[PDB]
Protein backbone atom coordinates (compact mmCIF):
# COMPACT_ATOMS: atom_id res chain seq x y z
CA UNK A 1 0.00 0.00 0.00
CA UNK A 2 1.49 3.19 -1.37
CA UNK A 3 2.33 5.76 1.29
CA UNK A 4 4.18 8.27 -0.86
CA UNK A 5 4.96 8.46 -4.61
CA UNK A 6 8.52 9.62 -4.15
CA UNK A 7 9.42 6.93 -1.52
CA UNK A 8 8.43 4.33 -4.12
CA UNK A 9 10.81 5.51 -6.79
CA UNK A 10 13.51 6.07 -4.16
CA UNK A 11 13.12 2.37 -3.32
CA UNK A 12 13.35 1.22 -6.93
CA UNK A 13 16.62 3.21 -7.03
CA UNK A 14 18.14 0.87 -4.32
CA UNK A 15 16.33 -2.29 -5.31
CA UNK A 16 16.55 -2.08 -9.15
CA UNK A 17 18.95 0.78 -10.01
CA UNK A 18 19.74 -0.54 -13.44
CA UNK A 19 16.20 -1.14 -14.64
CA UNK A 20 14.90 1.37 -17.20
CA UNK A 21 12.26 3.90 -16.15
CA UNK A 22 12.29 5.75 -19.53
CA UNK A 23 12.67 4.78 -23.21
CA UNK A 24 12.51 6.98 -26.28
CA UNK A 25 13.30 4.62 -29.14
CA UNK A 26 15.99 2.52 -27.49
CA UNK A 27 17.56 5.61 -25.85
CA UNK A 28 17.17 4.91 -22.12
CA UNK A 29 17.24 6.14 -18.53
CA UNK A 30 17.21 4.03 -15.35
CA UNK A 31 15.71 4.28 -11.89
CA UNK A 32 19.19 4.85 -10.54
CA UNK A 33 19.58 7.69 -13.04
CA UNK A 34 16.14 9.13 -12.18
CA UNK A 35 17.03 9.37 -8.52
CA UNK A 36 20.41 10.92 -9.31
CA UNK A 37 19.07 13.44 -11.83
CA UNK A 38 15.95 14.36 -9.92
CA UNK A 39 18.02 14.82 -6.70
CA UNK A 40 20.34 17.14 -8.55
CA UNK A 41 17.50 19.13 -10.09
CA UNK A 42 15.75 19.45 -6.70
CA UNK A 43 18.94 21.00 -5.21
CA UNK A 44 18.97 23.35 -8.16
CA UNK A 45 15.38 24.27 -7.46
CA UNK A 46 16.02 24.95 -3.75
CA UNK A 47 19.01 27.21 -4.60
CA UNK A 48 16.61 29.56 -6.48
CA UNK A 49 15.04 30.57 -3.13
CA UNK A 50 11.43 30.67 -4.39
CA UNK A 51 8.28 31.15 -2.30
CA UNK A 52 7.69 27.93 -0.33
CA UNK A 53 4.93 25.75 -1.85
CA UNK A 54 4.61 28.00 -4.90
CA UNK A 55 3.73 26.16 -8.13
CA UNK A 56 6.14 25.97 -11.09
CA UNK A 57 5.13 25.94 -14.74
CA UNK A 58 6.80 23.22 -16.79
CA UNK A 59 6.63 23.71 -20.56
CA UNK A 60 7.54 20.85 -22.85
CA UNK A 61 6.54 17.62 -24.49
CA UNK A 62 7.27 14.07 -23.42
CA UNK A 63 10.99 13.86 -22.94
CA UNK A 64 12.76 12.29 -20.01
CA UNK A 65 13.46 15.77 -18.70
CA UNK A 66 9.82 16.53 -18.09
CA UNK A 67 9.58 13.58 -15.75
CA UNK A 68 12.91 14.07 -14.01
CA UNK A 69 11.87 17.68 -13.43
CA UNK A 70 8.38 16.75 -12.13
CA UNK A 71 9.94 14.48 -9.60
CA UNK A 72 12.39 17.22 -8.51
CA UNK A 73 9.59 19.72 -7.95
CA UNK A 74 7.77 17.15 -5.86
CA UNK A 75 10.96 16.40 -3.87
CA UNK A 76 11.45 20.09 -3.28
CA UNK A 77 7.86 20.95 -2.31
CA UNK A 78 6.44 22.50 -5.47
CA UNK A 79 3.40 21.60 -7.49
CA UNK A 80 4.09 21.47 -11.19
CA UNK A 81 1.85 22.77 -13.97
CA UNK A 82 2.45 20.78 -17.12
CA UNK A 83 1.95 22.97 -20.20
CA UNK A 84 2.28 21.18 -23.48
CA UNK A 85 4.44 22.39 -26.38
CA UNK A 86 1.45 22.48 -28.77
CA UNK A 87 -0.56 24.95 -26.65
CA UNK A 88 -2.08 28.15 -28.04
CA UNK A 89 0.06 31.05 -26.71
CA UNK A 90 -3.01 32.96 -25.50
CA UNK A 91 -3.76 29.73 -23.56
CA UNK A 92 -0.23 29.71 -22.07
CA UNK A 93 -0.75 33.35 -21.20
CA UNK A 94 -4.03 32.52 -19.49
CA UNK A 95 -2.46 29.81 -17.33
CA UNK A 96 0.18 32.25 -16.14
CA UNK A 97 -2.39 34.97 -15.34
CA UNK A 98 -4.46 32.46 -13.36
CA UNK A 99 -1.76 30.41 -11.60
CA UNK A 100 0.94 32.96 -10.73
CA UNK A 101 3.88 30.57 -11.07
CA UNK A 102 7.04 31.57 -9.20
CA UNK A 103 9.10 30.09 -12.05
CA UNK A 104 8.86 28.72 -15.59
CA UNK A 105 11.02 25.80 -16.73
CA UNK A 106 11.35 25.65 -20.52
CA UNK A 107 12.21 22.05 -21.19
CA UNK A 108 11.33 22.65 -24.85
CA UNK A 109 11.87 26.19 -26.17
CA UNK A 110 9.41 28.72 -24.74
CA UNK A 111 7.74 30.89 -27.38
CA UNK A 112 6.66 33.83 -25.17
CA UNK A 113 8.42 36.70 -23.46
CA UNK A 114 7.33 37.85 -20.07
CA UNK A 115 9.38 39.93 -17.72
CA UNK A 116 8.39 39.33 -14.10
CA UNK A 117 9.02 35.65 -13.71
CA UNK A 118 12.33 33.80 -13.73
CA UNK A 119 12.87 31.55 -16.75
CA UNK A 120 15.07 28.45 -16.65
CA UNK A 121 16.51 27.02 -19.87
CA UNK A 122 16.79 23.39 -21.05
CA UNK A 123 20.56 23.85 -20.99
CA UNK A 124 20.37 24.93 -17.36
CA UNK A 125 18.28 21.92 -16.37
CA UNK A 126 20.85 19.70 -18.21
CA UNK A 127 23.77 21.35 -16.44
CA UNK A 128 22.08 20.70 -13.11
CA UNK A 129 21.69 16.95 -13.81
CA UNK A 130 25.35 16.76 -14.84
CA UNK A 131 26.45 18.57 -11.63
CA UNK A 132 25.10 15.58 -9.69
CA UNK A 133 24.29 17.40 -6.43
CA UNK A 134 22.85 15.17 -3.67
CA UNK A 135 19.48 15.81 -2.07
CA UNK A 136 17.87 15.36 1.32
CA UNK A 137 14.06 15.53 1.40
CA UNK A 138 13.01 17.98 4.10
CA UNK A 139 10.06 19.87 2.66
CA UNK A 140 8.63 17.55 -0.03
CA UNK A 141 4.98 17.91 -1.07
CA UNK A 142 2.78 16.07 1.43
CA UNK A 143 -0.81 15.42 2.48
CA UNK A 144 -3.11 18.01 1.00
CA UNK A 145 -0.19 19.95 -0.58
CA UNK A 146 -0.71 20.57 -4.26
CA UNK A 147 1.25 17.95 -6.23
CA UNK A 148 0.27 19.11 -9.72
CA UNK A 149 -2.17 21.51 -11.28
CA UNK A 150 -3.72 20.57 -14.59
CA UNK A 151 -5.78 22.93 -16.68
CA UNK A 152 -9.06 22.00 -18.14
CA UNK A 153 -10.66 23.91 -21.00
CA UNK A 154 -16.76 24.86 -21.89
CA UNK A 155 -14.30 27.47 -23.36
CA UNK A 156 -12.43 29.45 -20.64
CA UNK A 157 -9.61 27.53 -18.79
CA UNK A 158 -9.60 26.32 -15.12
CA UNK A 159 -6.79 24.86 -13.00
CA UNK A 160 -7.63 21.74 -11.04
CA UNK A 161 -5.41 21.24 -8.00
CA UNK A 162 -4.50 17.70 -7.14
CA UNK A 163 -2.91 16.91 -3.83
CA UNK A 164 -0.46 14.12 -2.96
CA UNK A 165 -3.39 12.55 -1.05
CA UNK A 166 -5.67 12.84 -4.13
CA UNK A 167 -3.06 11.17 -6.31
CA UNK A 168 -2.50 8.29 -3.85
CA UNK A 169 -6.22 7.58 -3.64
CA UNK A 170 -6.31 7.15 -7.47
CA UNK A 171 -3.03 5.24 -7.61
CA UNK A 172 -3.61 2.72 -4.81
CA UNK A 173 -6.94 1.88 -6.46
CA UNK A 174 -5.48 1.52 -9.96
CA UNK A 175 -2.75 -0.87 -8.84
CA UNK A 176 -5.13 -3.03 -6.73
CA UNK A 177 -7.96 -3.10 -9.24
CA UNK A 178 -8.94 -6.33 -10.94
CA UNK A 179 -10.11 -4.64 -14.12
CA UNK A 180 -6.83 -2.76 -14.69
CA UNK A 181 -4.90 -5.89 -13.75
CA UNK A 182 -1.57 -4.04 -13.97
CA UNK A 183 1.50 -6.32 -14.29
CA UNK A 184 4.69 -5.86 -12.29
CA UNK A 185 7.25 -3.57 -13.91
CA UNK A 186 4.70 -2.65 -16.52
CA UNK A 187 5.81 -1.48 -19.91
CA UNK A 188 3.64 1.46 -20.70
CA UNK A 189 3.16 3.44 -23.86
CA UNK A 190 3.29 7.17 -22.92
CA UNK A 191 1.32 8.91 -25.72
CA UNK A 192 -1.02 11.30 -23.86
CA UNK A 193 0.62 14.67 -23.14
CA UNK A 194 1.49 15.58 -19.56
CA UNK A 195 -0.93 18.49 -19.72
CA UNK A 196 -3.86 16.08 -19.89
CA UNK A 197 -4.58 14.21 -16.67
CA UNK A 198 -4.81 10.98 -18.66
CA UNK A 199 -0.95 11.09 -18.62
CA UNK A 200 -1.30 10.13 -14.95
CA UNK A 201 -2.89 6.76 -15.83
CA UNK A 202 0.53 5.87 -17.23
CA UNK A 203 3.13 7.60 -15.12
CA UNK A 204 1.67 6.92 -11.66
CA UNK A 205 1.20 3.11 -11.87
CA UNK A 206 4.49 2.80 -13.78
CA UNK A 207 6.57 4.57 -11.13
CA UNK A 208 4.59 2.89 -8.30
CA UNK A 209 5.38 -0.54 -9.76
CA UNK A 210 8.87 -0.03 -11.23
CA UNK A 211 7.86 -0.10 -14.88
CA UNK A 212 9.11 1.65 -18.02
CA UNK A 213 7.61 4.53 -20.00
CA UNK A 214 7.84 4.51 -23.79
CA UNK A 215 7.64 8.06 -25.05
CA UNK A 216 7.50 9.43 -28.60
CA UNK A 217 9.37 12.42 -30.20
CA UNK A 218 7.30 15.61 -30.61
CA UNK A 219 8.16 15.90 -34.32
CA UNK A 220 6.53 12.48 -34.86
CA UNK A 221 3.11 13.42 -33.44
CA UNK A 222 1.71 15.09 -36.60
CA UNK A 223 2.97 12.47 -39.14
CA UNK A 224 0.19 9.88 -38.75
CA UNK A 225 1.65 7.27 -41.17
CA UNK A 226 5.02 7.05 -39.44
CA UNK A 227 3.56 7.33 -35.94
CA UNK A 228 1.63 4.08 -35.81
CA UNK A 229 4.42 2.20 -37.61
CA UNK A 230 6.99 3.57 -35.15
CA UNK A 231 4.73 2.72 -32.22
CA UNK A 232 4.47 -0.90 -33.46
CA UNK A 233 8.27 -1.41 -33.23
CA UNK A 234 8.04 -0.73 -29.43
CA UNK A 235 8.05 -3.51 -26.81
CA UNK A 236 4.94 -2.06 -25.09
CA UNK A 237 2.60 -4.18 -22.99
CA UNK A 238 0.01 -1.52 -22.16
CA UNK A 239 -1.66 1.05 -24.42
CA UNK A 240 -3.20 4.03 -22.60
CA UNK A 241 -5.20 6.60 -24.58
CA UNK A 242 -8.53 8.15 -25.47
CA UNK A 243 -10.89 5.91 -27.49
CA UNK A 244 -10.40 8.26 -30.46
CA UNK A 245 -6.66 7.85 -30.66
CA UNK A 246 -7.20 4.14 -31.00
CA UNK A 247 -9.74 4.70 -33.78
CA UNK A 248 -6.95 6.60 -35.58
CA UNK A 249 -4.62 3.68 -34.86
CA UNK A 250 -7.16 1.32 -36.40
CA UNK A 251 -6.28 2.67 -39.89
CA UNK A 252 -2.66 1.40 -39.78
CA UNK A 253 -2.08 -2.17 -41.02
CA UNK A 254 0.42 -2.66 -38.18
CA UNK A 255 -1.93 -2.02 -35.28
CA UNK A 256 -2.49 -5.74 -34.70
CA UNK A 257 -1.37 -8.55 -32.40
CA UNK A 258 0.88 -9.74 -35.22
CA UNK A 259 3.16 -6.71 -35.26
CA UNK A 260 2.74 -5.88 -31.54
CA UNK A 261 2.96 -9.21 -29.73
CA UNK A 262 3.76 -7.74 -26.29
CA UNK A 263 0.61 -5.58 -26.10
CA UNK A 264 -1.95 -7.18 -23.78
CA UNK A 265 -3.85 -4.32 -22.14
CA UNK A 266 -5.79 -1.26 -23.36
CA UNK A 267 -6.70 1.43 -20.87
CA UNK A 268 -9.28 3.92 -22.11
CA UNK A 269 -10.52 7.04 -20.36
CA UNK A 270 -11.67 10.54 -21.35
CA UNK A 271 -14.61 10.11 -23.74
CA UNK A 272 -17.18 7.53 -24.60
CA UNK A 273 -15.68 4.20 -25.61
CA UNK A 274 -17.87 3.00 -28.43
CA UNK A 275 -19.20 -0.52 -28.91
CA UNK A 276 -17.60 -0.67 -32.43
CA UNK A 277 -14.20 0.52 -31.26
CA UNK A 278 -14.17 -2.39 -28.79
CA UNK A 279 -15.32 -4.68 -31.60
CA UNK A 280 -12.55 -3.68 -34.06
CA UNK A 281 -10.11 -3.83 -31.13
CA UNK A 282 -10.85 -7.50 -30.29
CA UNK A 283 -10.43 -8.43 -33.99
CA UNK A 284 -7.03 -6.77 -34.16
CA UNK A 285 -6.11 -8.21 -30.71
CA UNK A 286 -8.16 -11.29 -29.77
CA UNK A 287 -6.34 -11.91 -26.50
CA UNK A 288 -6.01 -8.35 -25.07
CA UNK A 289 -7.93 -7.02 -22.02
CA UNK A 290 -9.94 -3.81 -22.66
CA UNK A 291 -10.74 -1.32 -19.85
CA UNK A 292 -13.17 1.59 -19.95
CA UNK A 293 -12.44 4.04 -17.17
CA UNK A 294 -14.23 7.19 -16.22
CA UNK A 295 -13.95 10.45 -14.41
CA UNK A 296 -13.28 14.17 -14.59
CA UNK A 297 -9.92 15.70 -13.77
CA UNK A 298 -11.61 17.14 -10.72
CA UNK A 299 -11.65 13.68 -9.10
CA UNK A 300 -8.10 12.55 -10.07
CA UNK A 301 -8.18 10.95 -13.52
CA UNK A 302 -10.75 8.16 -13.09
CA UNK A 303 -13.29 7.15 -10.43
CA UNK A 304 -14.76 4.04 -12.06
CA UNK A 305 -13.45 1.30 -14.30
CA UNK A 306 -14.58 -2.00 -15.74
CA UNK A 307 -13.29 -4.61 -18.11
CA UNK A 308 -15.12 -4.82 -21.44
CA UNK A 309 -16.07 -8.34 -22.58
CA UNK A 310 -17.20 -9.94 -25.85
CA UNK A 311 -20.60 -10.67 -24.22
CA UNK A 312 -20.71 -6.93 -23.74
CA UNK A 313 -19.75 -6.15 -27.37
CA UNK A 314 -22.25 -8.77 -28.64
CA UNK A 315 -25.27 -7.45 -26.68
CA UNK A 316 -25.01 -3.91 -25.27
CA UNK A 317 -25.77 -0.81 -27.30
CA UNK A 318 -23.72 1.34 -24.89
CA UNK A 319 -20.71 0.26 -22.86
CA UNK A 320 -20.88 0.77 -19.08
CA UNK A 321 -18.32 2.97 -17.28
CA UNK A 322 -17.69 0.63 -14.41
CA UNK A 323 -17.30 -0.07 -10.71
CA UNK A 324 -16.86 3.05 -8.59
CA UNK A 325 -13.91 2.90 -6.26
CA UNK A 326 -14.19 1.74 -2.63
CA UNK A 327 -12.90 5.02 -1.16
CA UNK A 328 -14.92 7.27 -3.43
CA UNK A 329 -18.62 6.88 -2.76
CA UNK A 330 -20.49 7.86 -5.95
CA UNK A 331 -24.07 8.99 -6.25
CA UNK A 332 -26.85 9.77 -8.72
CA UNK A 333 -28.97 12.88 -7.96
CA UNK A 334 -32.02 14.76 -9.28
CA UNK A 335 -32.20 18.48 -10.00
CA UNK A 336 -33.17 19.28 -6.35
CA UNK A 337 -30.07 17.42 -5.10
CA UNK A 338 -31.82 14.34 -3.73
CA UNK A 339 -30.23 10.92 -3.95
CA UNK A 340 -32.04 8.48 -6.27
CA UNK A 341 -32.12 4.70 -6.03
CA UNK A 342 -30.63 2.32 -8.63
CA UNK A 343 -31.76 2.53 -12.23
CA UNK A 344 -33.06 6.08 -12.03
CA UNK A 345 -31.31 8.87 -14.02
CA UNK A 346 -29.57 11.97 -12.74
CA UNK A 347 -26.26 13.79 -12.31
CA UNK A 348 -23.24 11.75 -11.36
CA UNK A 349 -21.61 13.15 -8.24
CA UNK A 350 -18.47 11.82 -6.60
CA UNK A 351 -17.18 12.33 -3.04
CA UNK A 352 -14.08 11.54 -1.00
CA UNK A 353 -10.24 11.73 -0.69
CA UNK A 354 -9.68 12.08 -4.45
CA UNK A 355 -11.93 15.08 -4.93
CA UNK A 356 -9.84 18.14 -5.70
CA UNK A 357 -9.86 21.08 -3.25
CA UNK A 358 -11.03 23.17 -6.23
CA UNK A 359 -9.92 25.41 -9.10
CA UNK A 360 -6.88 27.59 -8.37
CA UNK A 361 -7.86 31.25 -7.84
CA UNK A 362 -11.36 30.79 -9.35
CA UNK A 363 -13.65 30.81 -6.29
CA UNK A 364 -16.77 31.27 -8.42
CA UNK A 365 -16.38 28.15 -10.55
CA UNK A 366 -15.27 26.30 -7.48
CA UNK A 367 -18.48 27.26 -5.68
CA UNK A 368 -20.62 26.11 -8.61
CA UNK A 369 -19.00 22.65 -8.91
CA UNK A 370 -17.69 21.67 -5.46
CA UNK A 371 -19.88 21.26 -2.38
CA UNK A 372 -20.37 18.97 0.63
CA UNK A 373 -22.50 15.89 0.57
CA UNK A 374 -23.20 13.44 3.34
CA UNK A 375 -20.40 15.28 5.27
CA UNK A 376 -17.80 14.65 2.65
CA UNK A 377 -16.11 16.80 -0.13
CA UNK A 378 -18.11 16.35 -3.32
CA UNK A 379 -18.03 17.26 -7.00
CA UNK A 380 -20.78 17.85 -9.62
CA UNK A 381 -19.55 15.91 -12.70
CA UNK A 382 -22.00 17.60 -15.13
CA UNK A 383 -22.66 14.09 -16.48
CA UNK A 384 -25.96 12.18 -16.53
CA UNK A 385 -25.69 8.50 -15.59
CA UNK A 386 -27.21 5.76 -13.46
CA UNK A 387 -26.06 3.11 -11.04
CA UNK A 388 -27.27 -0.50 -11.35
CA UNK A 389 -28.29 -2.79 -8.47
CA UNK A 390 -24.97 -4.71 -8.90
CA UNK A 391 -23.15 -1.39 -8.63
CA UNK A 392 -22.08 -0.75 -12.23
CA UNK A 393 -22.14 2.89 -13.36
CA UNK A 394 -23.78 3.75 -16.67
CA UNK A 395 -23.12 6.76 -18.79
CA UNK A 396 -25.77 8.95 -20.39
CA UNK A 397 -23.90 12.08 -21.43
CA UNK A 398 -23.44 15.69 -20.45
CA UNK A 399 -26.13 17.95 -18.92
CA UNK A 400 -25.14 20.62 -21.46
CA UNK A 401 -26.14 18.06 -24.18
CA UNK A 402 -29.56 16.95 -22.84
CA UNK A 403 -31.82 18.82 -25.31
CA UNK A 404 -35.55 19.52 -25.87
CA UNK A 405 -36.88 18.51 -29.32
CA UNK A 406 -40.55 18.09 -30.20
CA UNK A 407 -40.81 18.77 -26.44
CA UNK A 408 -38.58 15.92 -25.31
CA UNK A 409 -35.80 14.62 -23.04
CA UNK A 410 -33.21 13.74 -25.70
CA UNK A 411 -29.61 12.89 -24.90
CA UNK A 412 -27.54 13.70 -28.00
CA UNK A 413 -24.94 11.06 -27.13
CA UNK A 414 -27.87 8.57 -27.35
CA UNK A 415 -28.66 9.44 -30.93
CA UNK A 416 -24.92 9.14 -31.59
CA UNK A 417 -24.46 5.66 -30.11
CA UNK A 418 -27.69 4.50 -31.65
CA UNK A 419 -26.35 5.48 -35.08
CA UNK A 420 -22.96 3.88 -34.25
CA UNK A 421 -24.80 0.58 -34.09
CA UNK A 422 -25.08 0.66 -37.91
CA UNK A 423 -22.61 -1.61 -39.76
CA UNK A 424 -21.76 1.11 -42.28
CA UNK A 425 -20.92 3.75 -39.71
CA UNK A 426 -17.50 4.14 -38.11
CA UNK A 427 -18.17 7.18 -35.93
CA UNK A 428 -21.39 9.26 -35.60
CA UNK A 429 -22.02 12.61 -33.86
CA UNK A 430 -25.58 13.87 -33.41
CA UNK A 431 -25.81 17.64 -33.17
CA UNK A 432 -28.50 20.33 -32.64
CA UNK A 433 -29.46 23.00 -35.23
CA UNK A 434 -30.84 26.17 -33.62
CA UNK A 435 -32.82 29.21 -34.80
CA UNK A 436 -32.97 32.88 -33.68
CA UNK A 437 -34.65 31.91 -30.33
CA UNK A 438 -31.96 29.55 -28.84
CA UNK A 439 -34.54 26.82 -29.64
CA UNK A 440 -34.01 23.45 -31.45
CA UNK A 441 -35.23 23.45 -35.08
CA UNK A 442 -33.82 20.01 -36.01
CA UNK A 443 -31.36 17.20 -35.46
CA UNK A 444 -28.42 16.45 -37.69
CA UNK A 445 -25.65 13.86 -37.51
CA UNK A 446 -22.06 14.01 -38.63
CA UNK A 447 -21.16 10.64 -40.10
CA UNK A 448 -17.89 8.88 -40.78
CA UNK A 449 -18.61 5.57 -42.51
CA UNK A 450 -16.52 2.37 -42.50
CA UNK A 451 -14.04 1.15 -45.14
CA UNK A 452 -15.45 0.12 -48.54
CA UNK A 453 -18.80 1.79 -47.97
CA UNK A 454 -18.30 5.05 -49.89
CA UNK A 455 -17.73 2.89 -52.98
CA UNK A 456 -20.77 0.56 -52.71
CA UNK A 457 -22.95 3.69 -53.14
CA UNK A 458 -23.42 5.89 -56.21
CA UNK A 459 -25.17 8.65 -54.29
CA UNK A 460 -25.24 10.20 -50.81
CA UNK A 461 -28.99 9.68 -50.71
CA UNK A 462 -28.79 5.89 -51.13
CA UNK A 463 -26.20 5.88 -48.37
CA UNK A 464 -28.25 7.96 -45.91
CA UNK A 465 -31.42 5.88 -46.41
CA UNK A 466 -29.38 2.66 -46.28
CA UNK A 467 -27.99 3.85 -42.93
CA UNK A 468 -31.34 4.89 -41.54
CA UNK A 469 -32.73 1.55 -42.67
CA UNK A 470 -30.07 -0.26 -40.64
CA UNK A 471 -31.29 1.10 -37.29
CA UNK A 472 -34.95 2.13 -37.71
CA UNK A 473 -36.09 -0.99 -35.83
CA UNK A 474 -34.15 0.30 -32.81
CA UNK A 475 -34.33 4.14 -33.09
CA UNK A 476 -37.39 6.05 -31.93
CA UNK A 477 -38.80 8.24 -34.73
CA UNK A 478 -38.34 11.67 -33.02
CA UNK A 479 -34.67 10.80 -32.49
CA UNK A 480 -33.65 9.92 -36.08
CA UNK A 481 -31.89 13.06 -37.33
CA UNK A 482 -33.16 14.37 -40.65
CA UNK A 483 -29.89 15.36 -42.37
CA UNK A 484 -26.46 13.60 -42.45
CA UNK A 485 -23.11 15.36 -42.83
CA UNK A 486 -20.48 13.02 -44.20
CA UNK A 487 -16.81 13.53 -43.32
CA UNK A 488 -13.66 11.44 -43.82
CA UNK A 489 -12.69 12.00 -40.17
CA UNK A 490 -13.77 14.17 -37.19
CA UNK A 491 -11.94 17.02 -35.59
CA UNK A 492 -10.22 16.22 -32.27
CA UNK A 493 -9.25 18.37 -29.27
CA UNK A 494 -5.58 18.89 -28.27
CA UNK A 495 -6.11 16.09 -25.74
CA UNK A 496 -7.40 13.70 -28.44
CA UNK A 497 -11.18 13.62 -27.90
CA UNK A 498 -13.95 14.06 -30.54
CA UNK A 499 -14.45 17.84 -30.54
CA UNK A 500 -18.22 17.88 -29.96
CA UNK A 501 -18.41 21.67 -29.33
CA UNK A 502 -16.73 22.68 -32.63
CA UNK A 503 -18.99 20.23 -34.48
CA UNK A 504 -22.12 21.82 -32.90
CA UNK A 505 -20.88 25.35 -33.74
CA UNK A 506 -20.20 24.52 -37.43
CA UNK A 507 -23.94 24.07 -37.92
CA UNK A 508 -24.94 27.13 -35.89
N1 LIG B 1 -14.94 6.51 -20.08
C1 LIG B 1 -15.68 7.60 -20.39
N2 LIG B 1 -16.82 7.46 -21.09
C2 LIG B 1 -17.59 8.51 -21.38
N3 LIG B 1 -17.25 9.76 -21.03
C3 LIG B 1 -16.12 10.04 -20.34
C4 LIG B 1 -15.26 8.94 -19.97
N4 LIG B 1 -14.23 9.48 -19.30
C5 LIG B 1 -14.40 10.83 -19.26
N5 LIG B 1 -15.53 11.16 -19.89
C6 LIG B 1 -16.05 12.53 -20.04
O1 LIG B 1 -14.97 13.44 -19.89
C7 LIG B 1 -15.23 14.36 -18.83
C8 LIG B 1 -13.96 14.73 -18.10
O2 LIG B 1 -13.38 15.81 -18.83
P1 LIG B 1 -11.88 16.33 -18.54
O3 LIG B 1 -11.57 16.30 -17.09
O4 LIG B 1 -10.97 15.59 -19.48
O5 LIG B 1 -11.92 17.88 -19.00
P2 LIG B 1 -12.68 18.53 -20.28
O6 LIG B 1 -13.39 19.75 -19.73
O7 LIG B 1 -13.37 17.46 -21.09
O8 LIG B 1 -11.54 19.14 -21.24
P3 LIG B 1 -10.00 18.68 -21.16
O9 LIG B 1 -10.06 17.23 -21.60
O10 LIG B 1 -9.26 19.63 -22.08
O11 LIG B 1 -9.62 18.87 -19.70
C9 LIG B 1 -16.30 13.68 -17.99
O12 LIG B 1 -17.15 14.70 -17.49
C10 LIG B 1 -17.08 12.88 -18.99
O13 LIG B 1 -18.00 13.76 -19.65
Amino acid sequence: SLKDMIDSIEQFAQTQADFPVYDCLGERRTYGQLKRDSDSIAAFIDSLALLAKSPVLVFGAQTYDMLATFVALTKSGHAYIPVDVHSAPERILAIIEIAKPSLIIAIEEFPLTIEGISLVSLSEIESAKLAEMPYERTHSVKGDDNYYIIFTSTGQPKGVQISHDNLLSFTNWMIEDAAFDVPKQPQMLAQPPYSFDLSVMYWAPTLALGGTLFALPKELVADFKQLFTTIAQLPVGIWTSTPSFADMAMLSDDFCQAKMPALTHFYFDGEELTVSTARKLFERFPSAKIINAYGPTEATVALSAIEITREMVDNYTRLPIGYPKPDSPTYIIDEDGKELSSGEQGEIIVTGPAVSKGYLNNPEKTAEAFFTFKGQPAYHTGDIGSLTEDNILLYGGRLDFQIKYAGYRIELEDVSQQLNQSPMVASAVAVPRYNKEHKVQNLLAYIVVKDGVKERFDRELELTKAIKASVKDHMMSYMMPSKFLYRDSLPLTPNGKIDIKTLINEVN
